[PDB]
């Protein structure tokens, strides 16, 4: 006899003086709530909004001496979420929620079991859209650090303390991959204790290091910006002194270079500073604009101008072509060395 | 006399000791819940978010010996959703919900009938937005496998086991078509039993094989990329040695080829690897860029340069034109053989 | 004396044995619920999602012999939605809901009146986002047929039957117009009785024939595609044998023709088959691409090439121009006859 | 003594026979509910959906003789929204809701006070997304008339009548401006009484005349369409008889004119008819396309062609240039007079 | 003994005559509620909608003499949100809500503590989407002032007065940064007392001065608009009297200048007036269009035209080139001085 749901209504009901509005160990030491999470889903990391969506299993463990049964033979008593509002629960929240919700499909997704000595496991499923500030100084090569922090709202430090457990405080699902990022295995765990004019409130947080996948931006933004500089080096071969087509190749490789420089920031926040994709576009814009300034310098030296003088201004307008045909694969190559050593090391 | 709604309140009410917070066969064998789904709607398969929306009829069948009436003459007793929170129900959920809801139009869309021996049918309507990781290595020719899995949240393996029924575990509606995909008839059914630090929980899943319709990408992305290579072969005929228009056709078929290569990935996730639509664009980019590098080689050989020597540099700059007029329909044709046999077989 | 709300609480309350969980005519003939709708709003007919939004007044009429009062002098008793969950209601739903909601502004928008013999009128306001598969074979000239179907969820055919009433089963508001479509006056009304593994369930449906307004696509997509073919016929007049500008007009009218062919499908689903707007773009793409292949054929015949021989290759390269200047207004006109007779008849 | 909340529970509670399900003046004259609104926010007037969002204070005043206290000394008794569902309220709704909601921040935003003679003031805050059909025949110069109508849902004309009050039936906030429109001060107030097959229901409505701000469309769409016609008049000066650049200026001013004609309708509904911005684009498309047909006519007359005959065809191909250089500032100016007098008067 | 939750149910329950529907100091002086906020998150400041999203901690302090306990030994009694609807609360709302919500993750995020003398602290977490009208006369250099105002809804001025506290009435989080703006430290605090036809209602508000970051618009919109003017100055060097390429550089630098002038207002509201980014685009449009009107003036003077007369029309068409090659770096530089002194001072 003695089923658990009838027995546990005796443990927390009208008799035995249990009050769900009062924390355990009242007028004594604070409640030590230890926590760990299990990340089911991760991603949709937007940058116009600067937020990310996570789907976690928030597990909470504390001790409640009023729920310590002694004569019931089992070791754990589950509690379905119909009677979930009948015991004490910590008032945990996230300091960067930006909208969140539970999951209530076919049953309230809430887990609650009570051990013999009073250890209470409390596991719920939460979908969060957490805010993290994006630092985009070196944009295709940055390592973002987006955090999540777990505060108390109504209980101060002298009544309720949050801790991480030592046995794997952040678990990650097995095949959890990201379309644009990779989640590094080392996850920092530190304190974030807040001081308001109301009091000091407990806080624990977990950093997540997000490294980008450079392989996408190496296809769309780097190679067509490297192919268009080779396209601007075709103008050094067309008719070798003067043409109406070297102007047509000098203009047109600045046009789509301006479009690709403007199209590279189509889905980005309007940040105040210069980033890594800017000084790849705004330096390769010089290598396609100096190729048209050269033909403007050739067509002014060649068409300026006797017998002796004919040997002068023709050998001077050919010296501009056959030297800058090789000098631009030296200036563009010495920048391409300097660009990647600056950013791949950082 | 004895109406069912008054009779069944005797079966589960205050008398007879029925408690909806306690599973059937308590302190005994686990509850064997068998399930099958009926897909009403399918689709809106996004790839930026990597998710799909489904609209199912979730049927659940278990046995409850406390609900086994004997003296009532009927074989089945329906139960409207007003008294739905009064019997035991399995706490099923989806491990990749990503937000979901019920349907509550004109009545809570819930079905519940109880047989004589205790068999309980439970059919509800759920709209899900399920997550599936997209593998886009061969993008217009891939066969996606998007899954859905049905776990328990509060009952472990020794208390509740999920199964698929043998009589058509996944039904599909009659005229259910997809705008971009086709749903294959063979649907895999296997186990996905999860191990956490709380316990081990039951899980059953059903795979759906989604094959794309290549007919859309054969019109927008393949034929204008095949027409623009024919457009670049017009330059082998214009004035046959030298023109200011062969540059104008050499530049311009790289411009919109760059735009079509960039516009082909307008609604795609920023994946790290190269896909099948990339190495169709980034190889046909060579066939429109080598056609301009040829005229840069023709205009350097023809305009380089006597009586005997005049026969040399004219017959040499015409040999470049009349051979590569036929060689490029050999190189582009030998790639076009190699590109489709690689991907249509896989 | 005897107010209705006090009298009707006697009619359905604890006394007289009324039970809102039991259908009328129990253990007898099925309940014949007759229905008609009033479409307030219609439209926002998307095609990427293939759905439409409607705003209806759902009226339901059935008979309930337990509500047949006799001695109260009035003919009808209204029932405000505070006591709405106290009588029986049919569990109607829509088989293609895709999310829906009620309207609860300043009062629950629900109407309920009870006649003397037991006739119960029940009118509620529902906003639906209904799904309909789009058939886009002849896209600017198609007649779409989007339906809505009204099923029962928990009551089978032997307990509850849906019917349309004979007195105008679908009413439409007076000034209801659509931005892209016109709603035809003939609305089909037929049965859609579903067979599941649970039972057979009643279903009635209403077809809505949606004919497009071709006047939008006649301005944006047809006239600039007809103007660009006239633009390609300008090249037959420029210098009459050879120019570096006939190449520039031959290239450029393929460029924006490719963009307009790609821009015409900017807000469309990725369907597997070819549609009517495709073979207007992909045939007028030939009339702007054959005009450049002609000048490539002229510049190869003119620049190929004596005294007698001079009369040959000049009269042959002029014969190509002065015949195809008139032949292309014959080939483009004989397609334009064949294109519209195929689609305006269907 | 005698606080209001204890006194008013006597006025509407179990004693005195008050029933909130029964309208005042029952079996008598209908209830005359007078209404006025206060528009806090207005705007976000979309045209793809053809709707606008408003944020109003809906005030309702009626008479309830059962709430007419006599011996309590005050003149008004406020009623907080905790007891809001305990007296009678009219079932007002909007016939063009398209989704709406209340505001429940820190308290249900509901006001309710009861005078001595029975006058009841009832003020709530509603956010509406109201539908209005857009008439876009003269699109940048139209005066839109978007309405809002307030019906009853359960009470017919012989039980409940809506009226506007004479003392400012529509108030507008002080600094309420709009980004694209201006709200005219004259607001029409008329009746909209509906007839259904259920009965006839009361309805009152208020028209809002919305005049556009033409200053935006005068910058983006009119001046670059007027600058590009001046750009097409540059071709009458370049080399004065024949050039390969007059073709290049003739083609290119049709290209971006086609893009600006297509880009002007980027965020507009797909209406069946022609509008005012169309016949500014589709007439200035002629003035940039006839300028290229002129050079095609010049290059056919000049290059057609003796001593006497040389004076003929040179003075004939120059007569085309020097007359149409001045005739096009006469034809484009006589249309520009005719265009604005047609639309600014209407 | 005497736990707080049992003691406080005596303080506000059935005994002691406490009524939560009645404000403190009834029939006396008004309730002086003092407020201060803590901005957690700020931003997503849209301009098409003209709104911003804030995430605040709304603290409210007032005095309630009915809650002034005397014999309980503690100084403050917390109150969890399960009993939150049992005492009096001010009916605060925001006059520009535009939709808002609470936060209910793992507990209702509400704080409530009661001191000994009756001081009641009440702190809740609210997410707001507040409306502010944008003034965009000088668009990249403006200082926006977006406000938030806190009114009462049901209590007039003679019953409830809102105030700001003197001890830091608006606190901001530590590392709160914005992607496009910076939040100035001086925050104005003034009154906004409203007068309706119902009464006069209290209101307090806080101004937030938002200054833009000009560094984004200095990269995308200013440098490619300054590079294209240098690109138009290349045409003064190409062949120095006449070319078919100076037309090709005169047309093309107007094309993308028109696109950049249209693309700069891609995500902006359709305002009626001219802004700062307009008269940078619409003046640099003149410097790229007058460079083509010069070559049309050169090609008409040079190609107009003896021995003496040959020296006239060649020295006249070269005087146009060599003077306007230096005059345009004087006119564009004297505007660039006048443009920034006008706007950076304001
Ligand atoms: C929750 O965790 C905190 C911190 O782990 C516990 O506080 C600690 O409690 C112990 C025993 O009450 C304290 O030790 C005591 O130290 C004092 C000198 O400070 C001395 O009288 C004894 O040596 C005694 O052992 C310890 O100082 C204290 N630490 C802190 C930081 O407060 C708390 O007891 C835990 N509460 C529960 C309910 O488990
Ligand atoms: C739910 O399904 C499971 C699996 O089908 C059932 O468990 C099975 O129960 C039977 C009978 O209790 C077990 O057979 C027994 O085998 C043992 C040796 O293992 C031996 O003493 C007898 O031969 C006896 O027949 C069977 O092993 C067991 N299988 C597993 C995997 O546990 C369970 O009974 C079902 N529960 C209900 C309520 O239907
Ligand atoms: C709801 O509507 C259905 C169909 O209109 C009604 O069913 C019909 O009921 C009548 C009278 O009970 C049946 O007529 C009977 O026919 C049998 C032979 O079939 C014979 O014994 C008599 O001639 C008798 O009149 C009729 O067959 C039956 N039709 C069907 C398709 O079932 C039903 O009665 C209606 N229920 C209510 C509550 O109005
Ligand atoms: C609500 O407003 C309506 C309309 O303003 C009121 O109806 C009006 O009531 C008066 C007095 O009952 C009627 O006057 C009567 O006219 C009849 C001839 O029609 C004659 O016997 C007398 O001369 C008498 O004065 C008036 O006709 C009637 N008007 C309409 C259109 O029905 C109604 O009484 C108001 N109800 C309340 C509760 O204020
Ligand atoms: C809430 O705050 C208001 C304003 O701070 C308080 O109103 C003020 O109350 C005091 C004392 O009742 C008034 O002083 C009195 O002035 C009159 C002449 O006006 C004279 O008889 C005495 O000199 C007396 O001190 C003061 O005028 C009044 N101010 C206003 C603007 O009304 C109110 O009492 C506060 N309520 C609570 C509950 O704290």
């Amino acid at each position: 006899p003695m089923p658990p749901s009838e027995f546990l209504d005796k443990l927390m009901g009208k008799v035995s003086g249990y009050d769900a509005r009062i924390r355990p160990n009242f007028k004594g030491p604070p409640v030590n709530v230890t926590c760990n999470i299990f990340i089911n889903s991760f991603g949709s990391i937007a940058e116009t909004t600067m937020d990310y969506r996570v789907n976690i299993f928030l597990r909470q463990q504390w001790n409640d001496p009023r729920l310590a049964y002694s004569e019931y033979p089992d070791d754990s008593l589950d509690l379905d979420p119909s009677m979930l509002d009948s015991i004490w629960k910590p008032d945990l929240f996230f300091a960067n929620e930006k909208g969140a919700n539970f999951h209530e499909v076919t049953t309230d997704n809430k887990l609650l079991r009570i051990s013999k000595n009073g250890n209470v496991l409390y596991s719920i499923r939460i979908t969060l859209v957490l805010a993290c500030p994006m630092d985009l100084k070196n944009f295709p090569m940055d390592v973002q650090t987006c955090i999540m922090q777990l505060e108390s709202f109504g209980y101060t430090m002298n009544d309720l303390i949050f801790e991480w457990d030592e046995k794997g405080a952040v678990q990650v699902a097995d095949g959890l991959t990201l379309p644009q990022f990779i989640l590094k295995e080392e996850k920092d765990l530190r304190y974030c204790t807040k001081h308001y004019n109301t009091g000091k409130f407990t806080c624990i947080e977990a950093r997540f290091h997000l490294e980008r996948q450079m392989g996408y931006y190496l296809i769309q933004m780097y190679i067509p910006s490297l192919l268009i500089v080779i396209l601007s080096w075709v103008s050094f071969w067309i008719n070798m002194d003067a043409a109406p087509a070297r102007v047509g190749l000098g203009i047109t490789t600045v046009l789509t270079m301006t479009t690709q420089s403007s199209g590279s920031r189509a889905s980005l926040p309007k940040v105040s500073y210069v980033k890594a994709i800017d000084i790849w576009m705004a330096v390769c814009l010089l290598f396609v604009f100096s190729a048209l300034l050269e033909y403007a310098a050739v067509n002014f030296i060649a068409r300026q101008h006797v017998e002796e003088m004919r040997k002068l201004f023709i050998s001077r307008a050919k010296r501009i072509d056959t030297v800058s045909r090789v000098a631009f694969p030296l200036v563009f190559l010495i920048f391409n060395i300097f660009y990647w050593i600056t950013y791949k090391i950082i």
